[PDB]
């Protein structure tokens, strides 16, 4: 199913991370975060400071392995440029605005959302929204609203524009092209 | 089953050699997956060459919206100029991935069946987010057919296929070609 | 299973009340039930309240519309008693009940948000155009403006009944008969 | 779980129904659904052929040639028959209602109808045949040019009851009798 | 669900068989057939010279099921109205045929089928000819058509009007309202 | 959905065992067996003269279930009347085979096979499968008049007599095509 | 499976609803609730002021449902026996001990449980937890902390101890 | 499991396409199209003089994915030889009828089908069925020099031809026992 | 699991095709067949006079399947050895059959059926029947029997002895150990 690029050989994705990218397409589950975190556990490895491009077409995942994500940018002293294509919606949203302060693009007809929607084995109901909370916190870190924004937003089941998602501060820049 | 080729000497997959020849084919229903690796030949064959036309194959019924417009955004993105082709069919995103390659490069061969209407995806999803989805189809295929909304709107509420002669005739593509030009 | 009373088994029985039952998701044969128990009880007597017990989750809009239009349509006065929760199509039926009369039990949850009608495959155009009759019935239904209802209806959230009650899809919050 | 009503003699609401001259079309048409009205359709006319029938139509579609014959079984009997849409009338559920006798057609206001139609294993002329069948039916019953017809069903979309009252599916649309 | 209607209250296909209609809606089987000709076989006994009924929609069926329907038929003393409403294709179109002459009927949008398409164990090759050459013998009697016009014809897969059906021997009669 | 007949309230399935109309339509199982022994039964207490009718129409079954129904009919004393309509395939043509003599009918169309095909209650060794399969030589070969080499090369072959070829055989009586 | 015994031929569950005895086996979905509220207004029709006798033997369920019967309990006029064989647990405790004051009642080795096992929000999924936080408190006589902290345990209490924690009366293995 | 073939190393299937051998075993999906597409290309930029195969064995497919092939076959300059062994039915005849002239062949046992029988990617209209079915008559029509309404009345017959016959329809051009 | 063997090392199917082993294991479909097609075209390529050794073990498969088999094994110039371990049924056994005159073999505890049991599509009763009368004529051909006698003898459900089989046409000598 998945080609062979050339010089000396590589696979399409295998080339793709020796220009510094991890894809984080589809949902998120334990294994995919275990593997974009080898990834940029692999690529701060390579250099502490060269720059990593974090490619997200997610539509949410399992919020624990949203967040060993989350963390694992955090640890990392890389500036890290994050991307959203097609959609970033709940978890994915929250990967994207993790991204390196000015350097949280959006392609140009994407949508974006953080209004969770509905976890591994079942949980109570204080655990559930003692997640909820971390989220409110990261998201209110990160976009600068405050907390009470981000809960009064996150509480509309709804889609931004790149634009919106600019201006709400999940984005810094809307492309087109280079 | 996929076939091996040969061309010092060296062996490709079939897929693969037509990755060579800066072909990219989008053929088959477009989901996140598709569109994660039609976004990936195509950000490498700019590397390879921002210049050097890439050409992609389209035959296809439709596929997620949002995962749709990730490869017209990567489209637009590149600097390459790109040939569209369509073989067989382009329906919904088959049709918008079709109209959006470079003006004049737009190709489907003769007995091919378009079709811009949609049908009645991703994740579950309001009303109003829906019809914004939908009024951005709207403006992409106005954009490249060249044709207006209130037009592009009415054209998609029709259930229909059209052939090659008449998707040109409104926009979508521009040649129509029986032999190798 | 289904008892018996004294002969008469109690579903049955509470047809003789003028108790129409509106359990569980609404579909068609739901609507079917109901709307033929609606005509029933009006043939009995035009006047005679009808009793209208709603603990659904939801359901088909069209099959929902059809019970409200006949609600309408008939020259009863009908009382709404919502238990359980009283969610998507079902808050609707609560609210559509003579002005007055719509009661809810003090445990209930009311939502009037819509869910993520699904009986054949719709466009985005007819969608839309669902939605915004639930806008006239729903605003029509409690003195709210088209404004203040398509925002509530953003909100993915229950409602208290007293919270219900002053928005405008209630009347009374009963403990014990009064 | 059918309810059941006394009148002296037990009936279940849908037997009573039919006491009541009114045959239901709940939900999709089938063979089966066919044969079911088709009986009901002959019965009440046994029983008088002057005095009216009422059809209750609250129907997706379903099977073409099925829909024909609870068609051709109307044409057939004398009783002028009154056709009530509630909820949505769409592909062949919109073609028995229209099909019912002029002045006599009714619909409540929040139905939706629909008369574009979906899409025993038929080749490509048998389906042009059918349709073509329809498109004259349709256009007998509306009194639109066989043209006005086919432009119309190629839309995908329902309708109001007013539309399909300017169109000549519907004579009326109620909220209230006298 | 099947509706009651009313002395004496029957359920509406009982009430039916009591009008002498018997019923073939649907894939014709084994038991649709050992139904049918237990109302067939009933319907001769309360009276060998009444007309019986047969509504007839159905896509088809066993060959050998509405073989015996047909045989049934035409054991049976009694005239026998066929009435065609919605399709009868295959075995179906058989018993439409296999009615009393000048008493089998259609209705106006009704599709009729003789192509067979494409029968209760598996069987030789030997033994599907000899119940297609059957339907040939069968075919050809009622319609009065020639073998090779019946032959040629079951070769389209193709769907008859009510009209041509008439024209080509399958039914005797297309009404629109009670005469 | 089975119809209801009157004359008493009377469902047509038993309006026809009032009849002394055993039917054996479907494959043959033990509980059509037992449902169908019940009905022999029944029928002889009350009266072991009257002759009872038993409907075939039958795929087959279980060879032993079948034999069961074999074992009752030669045991109860009434003259039996068997009628296949449709088909009568291996466990069920030895049952056709088995009415008394004189009185073994088919219907014109109807279809008849005395091959065995290649089902069982619980997996058996091989000498087994032969002692079953020379009882229904045995048996078939009483009721026919053949031979046993004239039944075993019979029903090696993998086809279905015309009921006039069944007739020749031995298999059946009676061809009629009214009553 | 479901027998008959005359008097005048019942089912014998039609002849415990006419000893007034409203039976909540069974996990409990809204359907159950809808047959539960249905007997329980039946009951008070025939007499507001007899005693209804509700048999609990129930892992759980549906809370909105398990609410909609609290909610017709505290509603009718008339007392209400509530006695668990078996177990009740989860919202089946909740009905339990939603009971009329001294009449709550355990046969001897039932179990008890009101911590709740482990689609909606969690601003939602807290809401409801809350409610049941304060049903608990308000019937135990516990303090709402004492609750929380209480059906924070995944445990299971004996009929002796749920009666000393406010959930049951009267533990009882024969007549009076 | 699929063999290997030494001289470098090579898949058999591999080792057909080194000879210029696309195969269309199978059923037509889009994929089978997308693969053979991208065989003719690859063997055409190798040599759009020397001759290509396609050898057809083919039930049929999708009609646009069918279409595909028939309109890369067209576009290419190679002449293409076709050879039908097994069966080249439905959408699978179309690209045999549509060989390069003179170079169309059969194996004598081979059976073929022009019939279209009653899938798709994504369900249609039934203005569309024809707009499609229209078109296989004009692609049929043209390959084979027979009218419309001789291809018409063709495809309504639910058979198949003989290599002989679809010699003399105009389908193909050689019948070949040994090379 | 397969094994490798060993210059150089393939795995033991592939080192089969270098000795010229075509293996036919098991249901013969479409894809069995294209896959021995290229192993027989190959085989051909690499010398059209060296014998190929076809090895059949199989219960029969598609009836088109098998004879685009068997018509390459016709086509191709090479002399082709047929072997039968285990059993050799329905096309199986004309594969067996249809090997170069004095090169059919079978081992001795083989069985082998030239019974069809009871195909690519669905198709008519004529083309059954036409499929048929295709074996007919190829069985008659290479065991030079009548057309009756090899019509006969498929209706029998049996199997042959390695033994009958010689006798009957099928195959040409029973070995033990090499000679
Ligand atoms: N879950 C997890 C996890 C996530 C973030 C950080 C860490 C910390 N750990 C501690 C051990 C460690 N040891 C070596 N390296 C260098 C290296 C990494 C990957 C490659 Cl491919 C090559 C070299 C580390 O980065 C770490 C980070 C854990
Ligand atoms: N979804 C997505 C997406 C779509 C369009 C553009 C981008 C932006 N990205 C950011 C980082 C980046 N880094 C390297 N290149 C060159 C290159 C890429 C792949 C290969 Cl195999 C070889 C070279 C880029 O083009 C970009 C553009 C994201
Ligand atoms: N979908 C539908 C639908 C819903 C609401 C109203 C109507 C209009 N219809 C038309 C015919 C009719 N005929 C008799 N009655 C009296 C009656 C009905 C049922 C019973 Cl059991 C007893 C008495 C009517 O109320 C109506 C109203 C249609
Ligand atoms: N498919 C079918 C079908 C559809 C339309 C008309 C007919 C004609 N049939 C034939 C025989 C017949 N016999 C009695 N009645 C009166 C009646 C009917 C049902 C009941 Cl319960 C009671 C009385 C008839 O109307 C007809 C008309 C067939
Ligand atoms: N398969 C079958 C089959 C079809 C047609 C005729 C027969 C022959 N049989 C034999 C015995 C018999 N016994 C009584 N009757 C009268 C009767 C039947 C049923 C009822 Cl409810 C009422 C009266 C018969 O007609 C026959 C005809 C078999
Ligand atoms: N398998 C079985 C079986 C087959 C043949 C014979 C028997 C013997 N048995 C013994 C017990 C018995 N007792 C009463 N009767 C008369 C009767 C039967 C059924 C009904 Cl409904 C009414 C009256 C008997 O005929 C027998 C026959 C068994
Ligand atoms: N969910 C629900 C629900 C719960 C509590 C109260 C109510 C209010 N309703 C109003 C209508 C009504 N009408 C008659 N009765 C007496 C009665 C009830 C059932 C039977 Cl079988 C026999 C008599 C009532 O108790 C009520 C209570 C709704
Ligand atoms: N569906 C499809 C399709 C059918 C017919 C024509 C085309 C046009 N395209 C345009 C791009 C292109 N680029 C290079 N070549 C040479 C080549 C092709 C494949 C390989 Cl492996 C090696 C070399 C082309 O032939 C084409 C044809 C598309
Ligand atoms: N179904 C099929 C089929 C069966 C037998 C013969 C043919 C005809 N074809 C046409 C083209 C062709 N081209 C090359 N060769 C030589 C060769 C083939 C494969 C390999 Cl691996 C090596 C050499 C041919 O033999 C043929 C015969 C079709």
């Amino acid at each position: 199913l998945i080609p062979i690029v050339v010089e000396r050989a590589y696979d399409i994705y295998s080339r793709l991370l020796r220009e510094r990218i991890v894809c984080v397409m589809g949902p998120i589950d334990d294994s995919v975060a275990s593997l974009v975190i080898a990834q940029l556990l692999f690529l701060q490895s390579e250099s502490n400071k060269k720059p990593i491009h974090m490619y997200i077409n997610s539509p949410g995942g399992v919020v624990t392995a949203g967040l060993a994500i989350y963390d694992t940018m955090q640890y990392i002293l890389n500036p890290i440029c994050t991307w959203c294509v097609g959609q970033a919606a709940s978890m994915g949203s929250l990967l994207l605005a993790a991204g390196t302060p000015g350097m949280r693009h959006s392609l140009p007809n994407s949508r974006i959302m953080i209004h969770q929607p509905s976890t591994d084995i079942a949980i109570q109901a204080e655990e559930i929204m003692k997640l909820k909370k971390q989220l409110y916190n990261i998201y209110a870190k990160h976009t600068k609203q405050s907390l009470q924004v981000i809960e009064s937003a996150m509480e509309r089941d709804r889609y931004m524009s790149p634009m919106e998602a600019q201006e709400f501060g999940i984005l810094d820049k809307v492309l087109v092209h280079p």
